């Protein structure tokens, strides 16, 4: 309950998910958190729950929203330590064939400059406070995923905008790290099954997707963010894969001809 | 002469620098090529001095032209069996709080939407040849670059996404891969480093950067590309680094406080 | 102070440097320790110092010493549930051709296989508990270091082995993952730097391999092993950089030709 | 057919499977080939049936049998320009509780130190003739594999073995590369499949972790391999992926407990 005392994050997408499950930690590490979310419902319902929790309507694609938040965050807190880039999108699957340029664009509004534009606006005063960045990317940024190439894209992106930014803040004393969830029972992932032809089908390939043969919890992602945020002083442009193995071994991906 | 004898490959940004390069080797080869600059003035002279290759004027960020690129290709060569994306971008040096978004918009227009689009039009031919792309990447994209956020951001996108329709083409039999270039000797390193306080010595730790003590050639990417296409008929979704050792040991970067 | 409360960890070469810093950790979090050690002089201070810590004469190369430290961590406290595999040494600095087989084989003995060997006579106990393996591999495994072809083979070794381990646990609900550190200020790396012509330029040089210009401290590759331990239950086979941001971008490793 | 012409290349384990392929492509590359391998059955015959191509019996564990192997190569042949160690062996599947530390060490003595003990004899030839190494490593050294844990760590070790000879040989012009085949048909792949309960659907199972749906041939590890001897003079301390994609997407490797 004191890890994180006397500090304040900010945590995007924070009304429902992994985003929730990140303002949950923060909150029970000590933390006061502003929770930014496009949606009133989630968000506002956390606030009423969680004391030192607070909602802050605000869509990341919208640069004066997120001006307003971070300057919102210091009227009401005073500094800011720890912004956490969670807010983004999963498009149902598609053929390659099936995307098109705008809708990449609109992805990438979202996924990349929606952290982008967050994380510029608040790190003049991450500088003051030694504070960090901590951008919630995908493994699926690393490894590939099936009918995805925009959603890969974009999660390839911020894994390396998190190193480079990193190499920029080193000197300044302001940390950035990613974490790379793998399969997360949220919402979305709720969501994304409900549209396929056998969602309890495409749910169970998901779970055995891990050789721990589960999806993650957002409180998993949260458990980890409040480490690189409070306990991980010598990490910087680091990757933290939250994926139950997913990545490890051979699997069904499809003699010699 | 003949190690891809018969083939069609269309290289974007073909006109100098690595580009070209990549052009004399798979003409070199045994292929035709078709070489795709917005500027005239380099790819006009390497189709008069290369038999078998033609210039097509074409910007890769313009939807039509790119439309017209591939089939003025088809049109006159009657199949199309490489892609290489190499067209891009690398600005000058930019502190994270100089960039803006819009610059970070239009520096993915180039590095990697103009990538996306061409590899759109030019896949159902590759289908049919079983042929493949090249996507040419960076090494920055993987380990991160001081003062070039966005230019580090468009990278990791492309070498993601080069994975991701690996996988999604991989049913069809075209292969999707890519090179990670590190310093390379081309017109735009020099121009860059012409940009600097000492060029000269902006030149030297540029050398330095690889434990083989110089930059590369485009030659060198060149011959990579034409591994890819020819002879890597099991690689799909590689990587493949043309850095001289850069990304191996420490160096540096910058008692334990 | 409850973090890990109520459980067992074994740490091995827990008398100094980074293994004296991962035996405190886990003492604060709530654990009892048991410290392996070769040497009597750190463990039997420590054991002296931290009450919920206890010294076991143990080198890890030789079998019968380590059946003995796991069945007298058994016998004194009941149940396994993390094992810390730290013990290893960097050998001076030794040219490729300066090196031996035997000296080779000597260091896979400690750094590789008295890792194999505890782990494995540990595992039993593990499954009782859903305990965890943690390894304390290294940066220069994945990324290779100059000067120690020997030890970088041990490490790309260890962290290699860690994911093959964790597929084989995962289905009896074991984890296992590694650190890997970069520069760490520990007794080790004071040696080493004093054999060298310039001792106070090689720390130098240390610092400054690193964006965050200084090494870490053990402290700090402490609180990595507790979050792993404690907190990271969707996290297996993974390896959690501890190294200041070594690895990012271009540095000093030695025009195109 | 002249692409390596008037070189000498060694390829350990060269009788059959990979290593043929490689001897093979290295011959119609024009080079001259010494196929190393301690059974006379599979070299033999490649010897009689290639032009270009002698047959040494030798051990890669026994190091008089290696040293006689440099010193015959360079007593018949002049030079020696590029070392390719492959021989290896992957052992039946073993569960962790069924490998021994013994088993381990023997396996260590091939797959890494004999790997070790050829390229450091063969060293001061390769900087006579700025020559090359290209050790065959695996894609499980990187990702991990079940029922493994011994072979994983070797090719973990060989994987960042390369890299650290590639940072010493450096200065000297000598380039280090590795290849990591994925499942390449070949003897030891039928061996081991035949030893299953149903090798039918084991070797389908092969088949089908790779997104191209098939296994990888000998030819394939060879053109990789020659086209690091030849022309990737830009390369060292690489890790050439020869796997079909296996590393890509998710797949099946066992909602959120
Ligand atoms: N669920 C998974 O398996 C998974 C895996 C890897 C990565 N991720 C990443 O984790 C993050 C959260 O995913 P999730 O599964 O919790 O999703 P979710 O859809 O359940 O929750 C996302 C939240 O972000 C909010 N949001 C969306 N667009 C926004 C905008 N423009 N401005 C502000 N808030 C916005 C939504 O309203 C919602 O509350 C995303 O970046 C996603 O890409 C998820
Ligand atoms: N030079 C290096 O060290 C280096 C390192 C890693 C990656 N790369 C990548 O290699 C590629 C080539 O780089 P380079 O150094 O040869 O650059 P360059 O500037 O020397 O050549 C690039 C070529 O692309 C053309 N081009 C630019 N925008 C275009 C557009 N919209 N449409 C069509 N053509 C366009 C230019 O006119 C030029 O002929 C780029 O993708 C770059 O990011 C270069
Ligand atoms: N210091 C660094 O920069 C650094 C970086 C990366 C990885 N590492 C790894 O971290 C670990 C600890 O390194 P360190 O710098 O603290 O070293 P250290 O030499 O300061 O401490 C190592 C401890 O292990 C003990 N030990 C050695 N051999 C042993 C054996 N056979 N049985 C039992 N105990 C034994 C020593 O007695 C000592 O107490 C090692 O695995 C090392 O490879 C260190
Ligand atoms: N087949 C695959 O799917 C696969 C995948 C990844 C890596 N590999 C690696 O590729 C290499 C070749 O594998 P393969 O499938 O062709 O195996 P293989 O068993 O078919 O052929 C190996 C050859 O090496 C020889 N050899 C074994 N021990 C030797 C020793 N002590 N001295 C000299 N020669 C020796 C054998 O006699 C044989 O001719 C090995 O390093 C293996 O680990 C294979
Ligand atoms: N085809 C398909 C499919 C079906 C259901 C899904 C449910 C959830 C997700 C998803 O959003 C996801 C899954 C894994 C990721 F690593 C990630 O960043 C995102 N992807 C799915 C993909
Ligand atoms: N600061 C700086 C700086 C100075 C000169 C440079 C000259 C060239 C480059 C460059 O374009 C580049 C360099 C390395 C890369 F891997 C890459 O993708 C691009 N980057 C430079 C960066
Ligand atoms: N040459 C050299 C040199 C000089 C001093 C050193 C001091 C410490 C170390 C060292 O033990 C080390 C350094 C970094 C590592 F990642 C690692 O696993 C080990 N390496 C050194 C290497
Ligand atoms: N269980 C099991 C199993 C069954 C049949 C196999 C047949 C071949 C191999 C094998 O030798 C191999 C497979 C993939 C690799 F990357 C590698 O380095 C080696 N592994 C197998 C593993
Ligand atoms: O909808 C799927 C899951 O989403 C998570 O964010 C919630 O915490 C869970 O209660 C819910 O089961
Ligand atoms: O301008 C730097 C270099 O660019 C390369 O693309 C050209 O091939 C070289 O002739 C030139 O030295
Ligand atoms: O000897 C170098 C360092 O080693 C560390 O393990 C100790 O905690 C420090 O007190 C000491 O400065
Ligand atoms: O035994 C499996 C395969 O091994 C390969 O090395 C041979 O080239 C093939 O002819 C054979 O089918
Ligand atoms: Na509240
Ligand atoms: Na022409
Ligand atoms: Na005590
Ligand atoms: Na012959």
């Amino acid at each position: 309950g004191t890890r994180y005392a006397g500090k304040v994050v900010v945590v995007t997408g924070g009304g429902r998910g992994i985003g929730a499950g990140i303002v949950r930690a923060f909150v029970n590490s000590g933390a006061r958190v502003v929770i930014c979310d496009k949606d009133e419902s989630g968000g506002r319902a956390l606030e009423q729950e969680l004391p030192g929790a607070v909602f802050i309507l605000c869509d990341v694609t919208q640069e004066d929203d997120v001006k307003t938040l971070v300057s919102e965050t210091i009227r009401r807190f005073g500094r800011l330590d720890c912004v956490v880039n969670n807010a983004g999108h999963h498009p149902p699957p598609q053929r390659p064939e099936e995307t098109s340029a705008q809708g990449f664009r609109q992805l990438l509004e979202l996924n990349l400059l929606g952290t982008y534009t967050l994380t510029k606006l608040a790190l003049p005063y991450l500088r003051k406070s030694q504070g960090n960045v901590i951008n919630i990317s995908s493994l699926v940024g690393a490894i590939g995923q099936a009918q995805a190439v925009p959603y890969v894209a974009t999660k390839g992106a911020v894994t390396a905008m998190t190193k480079a930014l990193a190499l920029d803040e080193s000197p300044y004393g302001v940390r950035v790290n990613c974490i790379s969830p793998g399969n997360i029972w949220t919402p979305l992932w709720e969501e994304l099954a409900a549209l396929m032809p056998d969602p309890r089908a495409t749910i169970r390939e998901g779970m055995l997707a891990q050789p721990l043969g589960r999806m993650g919890q957002p409180a998993e992602v949260g458990a980890a963010a409040v480490f690189l945020a409070s306990e991980a002083n010598f990490c910087t442009g680091i990757e933290l894969l939250v994926t139950g193995g997913a990545e490890l071994g051979y699997g069904c991906k499809a003699p010699d001809i």
